[PDB]
RNA sequence: CAAAGAAAUCCAGGUGCA
DNA sequence: GCACCTG
DNA sequence: TTCTTTG
């Protein structure tokens, strides 16, 4: 029932002095070694591999090529994503059990199970905690990704962040007795942070916050202009334009933070009785002037905007967005287009003086983020045609929407991808269940939409480019799991793999192929079942090719069983697209090595 | 002083999947 | 329930 | 780098 053993530092154990009598006292001399190695602490950098060979005899592991199977699992835990996991059994399996001195008492029975038992006690008790005595693992939010951080550096970002919010007046320390709704968590962000307050479960008042939330999107539903689609607005507007479009993309400043909870408050007050009681205006009020949390074993208030990370802010942060929208971004010309995600303003025009005439408006009622305004204003210093919104890219002069995908350079891939289920665990002989898992839709599902796939807007060229850009994260999804089958599995026999490519590729194929049929417009010429496929194919000899001495024999099969030919219809595709890796998926890394 | 342990990754919405 | 996406 | 709780 128990197959996987979880990489994550949570897991960890206090170590005790010695082991009892039925574990083999070479486990004491670690021990020893581990308490004696964080006497020596130092501010200097440590690598961890190095001292665990400090720590961890040699004559525990025997050969030296054993030693090398229990440290590839360290170094797995070093470069861990959130949520991996291991088979147990690589704990165990493939190793010389001859060769270990201190099993040649034991019968050949009984050895693999007593290995596993001090090879879990070495990661629980010294591994783990070693690494975790050093380092802090801070969650990126790229993805899974997960970097280690020295403590003494985390501790040092945190304490100047926290004495920024105390001299701000953002962050007023109350009484400790005031009871606080959360912990006070300040996460990385790119050389800046986000002050969230992480919620105490309490799942007695959710169905409480859930009702007073459909109430206030009832609100906004009935005394508000719902904007139409992201779509629609796209689609409308780029049908009645006819020359050259214009366009910005803002985002407002620490959103949550300059809600002004005075105004807030005040429209709260005003919503008509029949959409929310006079109890439940008032739960609110009071709830949104009295933010306490909880912070290094002390109680703050918290003045500055709405709290990021309670489950009100959302709908709340919503209502104040629309009124601003109605005080100030209504009433605008027929020619233009906006749309507002959150605090991300999207406004497009073909007159260049109105775009213009917008950024000075957003800019006089909000503090803009002037790292994330993207434009093709030619008066602004670097334009361009091109503008992430919404997890899209949109090209204001070709009008074509490709997927944004966000991947920095120097970035392992397979950080984006959830291999590893704990709760739903799969046994070390069955490989197809987790290939299956790792090539089920969901995970890509957002990149196989009628943004991606309709003929309305966009040509057949970049509903292909869409298609191969998707299926090239595929492809790098199911090497990440081949990898996976390789060092956690330790899958000998790759028969099945051919079948499962074969169905997968069919697969999506269908997938998009039906969206291209729904999402039909004016631009549709003719897009064959055929041609996917053999997009597809290439996606993954894209892919393949990185690893060309283990894909060498499935490479091949690829190139002598199936067609890759691409009958496009239509001669603005252009081949050379579909038969390299894409630039921005050129340079992500694919090999694991540890840094720490 | 020594050791041990702790220093808390949350939320709304969306795509959907099956 | 799962696993991605937006802010 | 702090905070408890125990030699
Ligand atoms: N609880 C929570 N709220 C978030 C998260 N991401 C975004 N939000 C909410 C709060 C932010 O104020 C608002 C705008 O999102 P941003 O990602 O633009 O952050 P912000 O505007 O706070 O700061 P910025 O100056 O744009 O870096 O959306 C999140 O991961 N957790
Ligand atoms: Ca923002």
């Amino acid at each position: 029932m128990v197959h996987y053993y979880r990489l994550s530092l949570k897991s960890r154990q206090k170590a005790p002095k010695i082991v009892n009598s039925k574990y083999n006292s070479i486990l004491n001399i670690a021990l020893k070694n581990f308490r004696l190695c964080k006497k020596h602490k130092t501010k200097k950098p440590v690598q961890i591999l190095a001292l665990l060979q400090e720590i961890i005899p040699k004559s525990y592991f025997g050969t030296t090529t054993n030693l090398k199977r229990f440290y590839k699992v360290v170094e797995k835990i070093l470069t861990q994503s959130s949520f991996e996991c291991i088979h147990l059994s690589v704990l165990h399996k493939c190793y010389d059990y001859d060769a270990i001195p201190w099993l040649q008492n034991v019968e050949p029975n009984l050895r693999p199970k007593l290995l596993l038992k001090h090879n879990l006690f070495l990661l629980d008790n010294i591994v783990k905690p070693i690494i975790a005595f050093y380092y802090k693992p801070i969650k990126t939010l790229n993805g899974h990704e997960i970097k280690f951080i020295r403590k003494e550096e985390y501790i040092s970002f945190e304490s100047k962040v926290f004495h920024k919010l105390k001299k701000m007046k953002y962050l007023v320390e109350v009484q400790d007795e005031v009871k606080p709704r959360g912990v006070l968590n300040i996460i990385p962000k790119q050389d800046n942070f986000r002050a969230i307050v992480s919620i105490f479960p309490d799942s007695a008042r959710k169905p409480f916050f859930k009702l007073l939330t459909s109430k206030i999107y009832k609100v906004l539903e009935e005394k508000y202009k719902t904007s139409g689609s992201l779509y629609t607005c796209w689609s409308e507007f780029t049908q009645k334009t006819q020359g050259q479009i214009y366009g910005i993309k803002v985002d407002i400043r620490d959103a949550y933070g300059n809600v002004k909870i005075p105004v807030l408050c005040k429209l709260i007050q005003s919503i008509p009785t029949h959409l929310l009681d006079s109890e439940k205006k008032n739960f609110i009020v009071d709830h949104i002037s009295n933010q306490f949390v909880a912070f290094r074993r002390k109680i703050y208030k918290w003045n500055h905007g709405l709290l990021q990370g309670d489950p009100l802010s959302g709908c709340l942060c919503e209502l104040y967005m629309a009124f601003m929208d109605r005080l100030y971004f209504s009433n605008l010309d027929k020619d233009a287009f906006i749309h507002r995600t959150v605090d991300d303003y999207f406004f497009c025009s073909p007159h260049p003086h109105k775009v213009y005439d917008f950024e000075l408006l957003i800019k006089g009622v909000y503090q803009v983020n002037p790292t994330k305004t993207r434009t093709n204003l030619p008066t602004h210093r670097h334009p361009q045609d091109e503008i992430p919104y919404c997890g899209k890219i949109f090209n204001l002069t070709t009008r074509q929407v490709r997927t944004l995908y966000k991947l920095p350079p120097n970035y392992e891939i397979r950080h984006k991808f959830k291999l590893w289920n704990f709760n739903n665990q799969i046994s070390d002989d069955n490989p197809a269940r987790f290939l299956q898992k790792a090539m089920d839709f969901p995970f890509i599902c957002n990149s196989f939409t009628k943004f991606e796939f309709n003929t309305v807007f966009n040509d057949q060229r970049t509903v292909f480019a869409n298609f191969y850009d998707a299926m090239i994260c595929v492809a790098y999804k199911f090497d990440a799991a081949m990898m996976a089958l390789r060092t956690s599995f330790l899958v000998n026999d790759f028969g099945f793999i051919w079948l499962v490519l074969s169905s997968t590729v069919r697969a999506y194929a269908s997938r998009a192929f039906k969206k291209i049929v729904t999402y039909k417009g004016g631009k549709y010429r003719k897009v064959t079942f055929q041609c996917l496929k053999s997009i597809a194919w290439r996606a993954f000899l894209a892919v393949l090719k990185r690893r060309t001495e283990i894909y060498k024999g499935l490479i091949d099969r690829i190139k002598s069983r199936e067609k890759l030919t691409m009958k496009f219809h239509d001669g603005e595709v252009d081949a050379s697209y579909f038969c390299k890796l894409p630039e921005k998926f050129r340079f992500v890394k694919i090999n694991r090595k540890a840094s720490i």
